[PDB]
């Protein structure tokens, strides 16, 4: 059977599953998936009912969610509600703390401040803020009242123990739990800022442009920024304290059944959800509210399926709520990602000479790194900026920069005796890269492709190619020399990826090589002693000008496609100066005074290079940059990427 368990927490849900059950019978052939309806006392039984394969689905709120993933449960988010529209799908909000303009204070000067919360034990107004603040609130932290009565001069908290700790409820005498207090809730708590009783509300997104309607209003109001700067209030998106899904189907992490649950939910919605207006109705039930899923849910959304329950949270989410379950709170040591047994033993040796400073972690492939580095198992790695860019996107900042010597050429190789071949045309011909999403291989010569052709279906472009990372059916993976499951991976295994192996492509295989300026001269005249390298000439190769003229291999001032941004190492932006701080005192003791090639850092770079401004993706990459990639996700299918772009659009 193709059956989805889903899980009940009332008699009312059970009731509503049941009609679910019963309709969608009436609308899914007999090969679709059915529904059964297992009835438990609360969400933390039907997590267990789950994890205990008693049932397959539950819908919860962020809380659970985080609840859900821990072990023993280890469920997983699998489909989002959505609110608003189909064509603005709206599946998380923002946790926001909102302040005057000019007052003067950042997010970690909060102490003594007076403070608005929409009310105790609640998302915005209450759980993300105080979890945040957690180990900043004075010993003993327990009572959390009593800690927070003692953090803020005054507030206005609905529903605290004012009796207790009164000063709760300065702002509104007895802390009335209703709408009876004009503080209350989320205008409540925004209106306890507008009218002057608080310096900060600790509210959502969506509570100031529901509340002031004209722009004007709204620019006497900032937001706090975690990195203690402020941003006004519309960049909410680049300046909040969490963001939160609103109500998430989970399921278990292995064993799913995530495709059976999706088309079960997806059938659903196209029959019974808004606007369908059958006698069953998804979205609503006539005895009481919210059943299964939220009365005001529009439709549902399938979850990107790289996405685990820390990344879909956020790492700011996850820190909060860790905060308040665990209660513990202590620049520690630089956690290292690493992507091979080769460079993993490389950081170990690192870590142990670093005296500590420096501590290793191991992950399959780049983007299990970053993932890492996102939820915090990890802290830094040095990355080609394609990957910046996915590191970027998922909320990462670059700290320094791989120095060479304003970065590297990207260049475009062929063989001299080709005197045909062109930069104007090389339609038809068989192309080298280092891998699919790389800088110098992809980034810089297909982007500038892109806008001569207006279209990123490049396997319909050339004959055929070895560009790693590709689908292993593409006309780009058929050059490439990787046997078994290896052939095009963009990884080790597949003697064409990289910088020389696409080189080695070319030599052996194509006709065109996208590299760098210094990768011909180190692979010819022997200095690379592997058979298909030594006997090799630098000058039976030229570069391709953007010109459409030719020229010599070491000629590359003048005849390259586009400088590229260095490598750079990328972390979170909480760890942001001290990742800056620690490198920089370990390359001034192991910098300018690897066992197989470019572990860790590329063997080419000199010094760690400090970036100012550019502490940005954007500004680190270029707004060029930036631009040509945008033009290339329309043909990419990075996983990562997917789950990045479905938290930030
Ligand atoms: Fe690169
Ligand atoms: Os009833």
């Amino acid at each position: 059977d193709k059956t989805v368990r889903w899980c009940a927490v009332s008699e009312h849900e059970a009731t509503k599953c049941q009609s679910f059950r019963d309709h969608m019978k009436s609308v899914i052939p007999s090969d679709g998936p059915s529904v059964a309806c297992v009835k438990k006392a609360s969400y933390l039984d039907c997590i267990r009912a789950i994890a205990a394969n008693e049932a397959d689905a539950v819908t919860l709120d962020a809380g659970l969610v985080y609840d859900a993933y821990l072990a023993p449960n280890n469920l997983k988010p699998v489909v989002a509600e959505f609110y608003g529209s189909k064509e603005d799908p709206q599946t998380f909000y923002y946790a926001v703390a909102v302040v005057k303009k000019d007052s003067g204070f950042q997010m970690n000067q909060l102490r003594g401040k007076k403070s608005c919360h929409t009310g105790l034990g609640r998302s915005a107004g209450w759980n993300i803020p105080i979890g945040l603040l957690y180990c900043d609130l004075p010993e003993p932290r327990k009572p959390l009242e009593k800690a927070v009565a003692n953090f803020f001069s005054g507030s206005c908290a609905p529903c605290a123990d004012g009796t207790d700790f009164p000063q709760l409820c300065q702002l509104c005498p007895g802390c009335g739990c209703s709408t009876l207090n004009q503080y209350f809730g989320y205008s409540g708590a925004f209106k306890c800022l507008k009218d002057g009783a608080g310096d900060v509300a600790f509210v959502k997104h969506s509570t100031i442009f529901e509340n002031l309607a004209n722009k004007a209003d709204r620019d006497q109001y900032e937001l706090l920024c975690l990195d203690n700067t402020r941003k006004p209030v519309d960049e909410y998106k680049d300046c909040h304290l969490a963001q939160v899904p609103s109500h998430t189907v989970v399921a278990r992490s292995m064993g799913g059944k995530e495709d059976l649950i999706w088309e079960l939910l997806n059938q659903a919605q196209e029959h019974f959800g808004k606007d369908k207006s059958k006698e069953f109705q998804l979205f609503s039930s006539p005895h009481g509210k919210d059943l299964l899923f939220k009365d005001s849910a529009h439709g549902f959304l399938k979850v990107p399926p790289r996405m685990d329950a820390k990344m879909y949270l956020g790492y700011e989410y996850v820190t909060a709520i860790r905060n308040l379950r665990e209660g513990t709170c202590p620049c520690k040591p630089v956690k290292w990602c690493a992507l091979s047994h080769h460079e993993r033993l490389k950081c170990d040796e690192w870590s142990v000479n670093s005296v500590g400073k420096i501590e290793c972690v191991s992950a399959e492939t780049t983007e299990d790194c970053i993932a890492k580095i996102m939820n915090g198992e990890a802290d830094a790695m040095s990355l080609d900026g394609g990957f910046v860019y996915i590191a970027g996107k998922c909320g990462l900042v670059p700290v320094l920069a791989e120095n060479y010597n304003a970065g590297y050429f990207a260049v475009a190789v062929v063989k001299k005796s080709a005197s045909d071949l062109t930069w104007d045309n090389l339609k038809g011909k068989k192309s080298c890269h280092t891998a699919v999403g790389r800088t110098a291989g992809w980034n810089i010569p297909m982007g500038l492709l892109y806008n001569k052709i207006n279209h990123c279906r490049f396997d319909e472009f050339f004959s055929e190619g070895c560009a790693p990372g590709s689908k292993k059916d593409s006309s780009l993976c058929k050059l490439c020399m990787g046997s078994g499951l290896n052939l095009c991976e963009p990884n080790n295994k597949e003697g064409y990826y990289g910088y020389t192996g696409a080189f080695r492509c070319l030599v052996e295989k194509g006709d065109v090589a996208f590299v760098k300026h210094q990768t011909v001269p180190q692979n010819t005249g022997g200095k690379n002693p592997d058979p298909w390298a030594k006997n090799l000439n630098e000058k039976d190769y030229e570069l391709l000008c953007l010109d459409g003229t030719r020229k010599p291999v070491e000629e590359y001032a003048n005849c390259h496609l586009a400088r590229a941004p260095n490598h750079a190492v990328v972390t979170r932006k909480d760890k942001e100066a001290c990742v800056h701080k620690i490198l920089r005192q370990q390359q001034h003791l192991f910098g300018s005074n690897s066992e197989t090639k470019d572990l860790l850092f590329r063997d080419d770079t000199v010094c760690l290079a400090k970036l100012h401004d550019r502490n940005t993706y954007e500004k680190y990459l270029g707004e060029e940059y930036v631009k040509a990639v945008g033009n290339l996700r329309k043909c990419s299918t990075s996983s990562l990427l997917e789950a990045c772009t479905f938290r930030r659009p």
